[PDB]
């Protein structure tokens, strides 16, 4: 965390615990790519010095998988960064931005907050890329309530899959509308059929789950 | 976090770790709906930026299907506010009370102190209208002890259903006394038949739960 | 929790997340009467304004049969005080006890330390009598080992049982001894009679617990 | 914990929270008195006034069997105290060791230093007499390596109990060898037989992990 | 936690409750010799006086055998360092390295840094020697997918054996294309067969994780 002396001077602070006790508990529960590690993430990045932004999504516990497919994503940005930048003395190498050379103060140091920013903006979409193919959120298509979970389940799992495609929102919508009838278990869509009716698949969520999960 | 400066001046401290992982922790395993999350956040809302009220509601893990419900809910909430409150320069814009135009700094300032009321009386008002339909609490009349629950458990859950319901409080009154009886387990109403007599319908809870719990 | 300013004034500082944070753990799994809370609050509830003392007996996680049972032990307790002390101006009324009339500040300011030590008395007071007859630590006549636990588990609910029943110490002791061989399983029984012999009723639990748990 | 004052004076300021959340953790997975246990609350027992020792380990939640053999444990210690010292001005009576009698302020004075060290005395020797005694550890002898447990969880319980039982640390060594093969399940005994050969109850337990363990 | 005071003196502060907390955590449940637990010591381990570098390492809960072969590896180290460097004034013994000797503060004294240094190094060096050979993260040829687990579980234990073996990173990758079809399900192989065709142990794990955790 960059820390702004007094003076006006930037000072390197070590992550506080308690951030990563936050972090990591959210990291091996829902997911490091899930959403909600990249909120978390985002909320804390702001004044994250590049180096810790990468020893950050390293220390996080488990997600050895993820963290395989991240590591590729993050080196298959930087080649795009290297390819899109020249090099050139204005132009900050992928080591500055990655901030593997510099001491921890040094990444502190204001010259370095364009790097920061563009680490950042590294992670959080090497993570949202991540997220779409390692499926930790699934395919939404492919989800399906199993007979056990209630309907307010496959919604969380469907709204959690037709969220991380990439896909325009005018599209999630259909999705979110037209899939949570396709997908759902038959004994939800039985009752959405005596409750909705034709709109079965016009319907929105809040209709629809007030009809399986009620009742 | 609004921060009182010595000068009198307000800056946005963001919300501290140990903060967040209370609210998680109640978040994931009661729910974000559950009256207990609704609680803890009011606790520690009164000094929350209304950009906060919604980022924290956000960065909160899991409860997706949830988060679905209650954006609605919000949505709705200033739907209501824009036609009550036609555009005025006193008139606070839905914008505003969200808090999503401004910086951290300006929701921390003195002029939008009325916004944060008004997005805390929203995001509370929301949860508790997800609540009595999401029915992560239930309807209560579908309420039924499980031959496994203890009437101890079935009390907490049909405790939970009878106090989501938008019902006055009389009438949540008299649920309490009569379902008790007719959604507990037979083995439980058999117990309760043999000490309660007639007042099966009519005794209190402690009366009741002293009854089955006990022996 | 009351801050003693240095000047000597009161002034009300919110109950820190961590101390919830701890008391909600001990709450959601050994129980919110059990004597564990009961500890905990009276630890660090030695600084908390009366508003607090029943607002964090609130925002307690679950335990929601409980929150039942203790409102209304409270309610009595409050009758009782009003009926013991008629009203008069050095009287503190119900509320001012319970302090919801005050704010904050007013809950923290001297005048109301007598009325802190009350609440506190009766929330230990409730919680004790909630315990009893909740049975959350159960009866003991009823307690009995289950084949699988260990004659140690079923001495850790023998005695939370010996102990939650309002009986003098003195029978508390008979019944630790007598109770453990009585509703212990048979196998250490068994066990026991071969080890203990004719003190199977006489002997203590550090002889008991080395005869079955051990060998 | 004794607070030691810039004028040198000793003040009592509470257990923070954390440090209790640390202990609990610990104490209701491993056990009260296991060592893991022992080791917290001698790091940071150094600066606990006497009566927070006791007070800490009342506070422990669950292990309630455990809290039993502890408090008779506590009070021989006591007893061999009393019958050790007569009573005399220098010497520190039961009650003072224990310091029942003394306000918080008063037991972190420097006159109880010495009180505090021998109440830490008794504790962790009382923690490590309930240890070999409950078999929360266990009886080395007995522990066997249950079909479905690997060899790396036998040789966890293992080393356990032989590190428990109160045995020159010599023999405890001969038991470390000698019983990791004679308890081990068969399937690793005889995977040891075809690796070890003949120092199958010679081999170290390095070796002997590597063996079942692997492979 | 060395202090460097604002004299520029060095003293011992106890490492905060906080630090434990997160490491004890990813201690029991990813392991102590497990990669996580590694990283999160080196964070934390810069500032760490000798002395605690050991002390933490036994204050960890669980992990027991682990916790047995470590303390060999360590003093097998140990053996090396005496062996490597005779005994003289400006070499460090093994009790300086280890700290055992002194007290903390003179730990964190100057004169010990080098020290501090030998024993992270010997920590850090004997937890990875203990990973490859305890199997916590295994063999990787060993390792296999169970039919319940996904392709993506089988590749985080498949990379994280893949890494705990001491071979040269080259190697590494081969092991990772090519055992990762070898070991996974035969209906993971099946799908990766329609879809990867030849390049099944050519194609990487990006591809290949693709290819079976979806559909």
């Amino acid at each position: 965390p960059i820390v702004n002396l007094q003076a006006g001077g930037r000072s390197w602070k070590a992550v506080e615990s308690v951030v990563f006790q936050q972090l990591q508990t959210v990291a091996m529960q829902h997911g490091l790519v899930s959403e909600d590690f990249e909120r978390q993430l985002a909320y804390y990045a702001t004044t994250w010095t590049s180096k810790d932004i990468l020893e950050v999504l390293a220390m996080m516990p488990g997600n050895r998988a993820q963290k395989e497919l991240i590591q590729g994503k993050l080196n298959e940005e930087a080649e795009r960064w290297v390819r899109q930048n020249p090099p050139g003395p204005n132009v900050l190498t992928v080591d500055q931005i990655m901030g593997v050379g510099q001491t921890n103060q040094q990444a502190s140091q204001a010259n370095m907050d364009q790097a920061r920013q563009i680490c950042l903006q590294w992670v959080i979409t090497a993570l949202r890329s991540v997220r779409h193919m390692s499926h930790r959120p699934g395919n939404p298509m492919l989800v399906k309530q199993k007979n056990t979970e209630s309907y307010e389940d496959f919604i969380a799992r469907l709204l959690e899959a037709i969220d991380a495609e990439p896909v325009t929102d005018p599209i999630k919508t259909y999705l979110k509308v037209t899939l949570s009838y396709t997908n759902a278990s038959t004994d939800c869509q039985k009752q959405m059929d005596r409750t909705l009716g034709t709109r079965v698949q016009q319907a929105t969520v809040e209709e629809k789950m007030q009809a399986c999960r009620d009742v």
